[PDB]
């Protein structure tokens, strides 16, 4: 193990927690703040906490990132992360972009995990409907998107921890979910994925990915309503 | 060359006609029926012609397939298309399904090219954004997919004809927008897409692809307007 965070403590010195405005992304509802970003206890174990809530029609969440803090190249990164019931525009995900100055997607971003999207909701399978994804290219114009996005045999928002698993090597970047191969892309003359990468974890509300950018159609968090994301830990060995 | 359509007649012995009520796929807004496929003239070219068409919230639409006619394995596929504008709702395809009787999505789908995607009219380059993909797995509950998505050079809806190629043997699926390589999906170990498929034009109207299933919202195709996808040739190398 050539790290490790536990989360016993909230580590200023691996991560940062963001602040945007609503539709600082995506056409994302929710404004992030460092308030709906926390460390606490979920039974016995030691969690990083996003908490997605809902005061009238203004809405909140939370992000971190370790960019400039932690970052790393050709290792195998895994996350223990319990998911909230998405469906209706909750939006999780753990990924990470490259660890330099350039402007996405010039910087290189791969998806490791998200739930949340539209068409889940619409299969009836938004509890198992997982994408994985790569983003790179020079500009915002020359944007480059690689997907794969199938159902589980069974559902990761059933109040259990589940393991999201990324395999980097010069060739492939190969995703696992309780450690079984999901999906493997091919980097072998992607130009965008051989630097260090920096690790994201988010809760989202709304946006593109979910079909919903309209408070009137999110049915997923409601009025008064608080709702996290538990990560347990995050290592990469 | 196998074959090659010029489009000079409306060949039944190699095309089918389809016919559905709408919402039948994809919350789709047109029906498909037989007055909406057409072969004609666009000046001295012979064009198999889709057009859409709204009487008041009544929209309607052609669709077309070689299921049972034509299909064929490991062999170049390109075709001539000149399409509409799509901004606000049009969804144009040019795909491959199976040539078996397995239920979708078992029987395999190569999306060769679709335009239409609710991020191109969000990143405002519709006339250039361009989804490929495949679809597979057993059943509707283990549908897999692998799609890529970026901009092309120049726009695809600028009244000319764009050649739209399909590359394929044992190990990759390569697609081709004019001559330029657009991307490769490897299906050396993928089981579905080693048989004979046929194939299909449509031009939908509104679908959740497009992020657009409700007849107010569809300004690509206002009351009383008729707009039409045109293919010159197809031809099997
Ligand atoms: C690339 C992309 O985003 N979407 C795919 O492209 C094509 C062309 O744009 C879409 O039309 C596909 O939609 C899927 O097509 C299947 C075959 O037409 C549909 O399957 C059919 O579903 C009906 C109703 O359930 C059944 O009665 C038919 O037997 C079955 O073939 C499927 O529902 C639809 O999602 C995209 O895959």
């Amino acid at each position: 193990i050539l790290f490790k965070d536990d989360f016993n403590f909230f580590d200023e010195k691996v991560w940062t927690k963001e602040t945007h405005e609503p539709g600082w992304t995506n056409q994302e509802l929710q404004a992030y703040d460092a308030a709906h970003v926390s460390v606490g206890k979920d039974g016995d174990k030691s969690v990083l906490i996003l908490t997605a809530e809902r005061k009238g029609n203004k809405i909140y969440s939370g992000r971190i990132n370790s960019k400039g803090k932690k970052s790393f190249k050709y290792r195998k990164i895994e996350a223990s992360i319990k998911l909230p019931k998405t469906n209706g525009g909750l939006w999780p995900a753990f990924w990470m972009m490259g660890d330099n100055d350039k402007q996405w997607p010039a910087c290189g971003e791969i998806d490791i995990m998200e739930m949340g999207e539209q068409s889940g909701m619409a299969a009836g399978d938004s509890e198992k409907q997982v994408n994985t994804a790569i983003h790179y290219g020079p500009s915002a114009a020359a944007h480059e998107q690689q997907y794969y996005k199938a159902n589980v045999a069974n559902s990761l928002q059933d109040g259990n921890y589940h393991t999201y698993s990324l395999d980097w090597d010069e060739n492939n970047l190969t995703i696992s979910i309780d450690n079984v191969k999901f999906h493997t892309f091919d980097i072998s003359s992607n130009t965008y994925f051989h630097d260090n990468f920096y690790i994201l974890f988010n809760l989202a509300v709304g946006g593109a990915f979910t079909g919903i950018t309209d408070i009137n159609k999110l049915t997923g968090l409601k009025d008064g309503q608080k709702v996290n994301m538990y990560i347990d830990w995050v290592k990469i060995l």
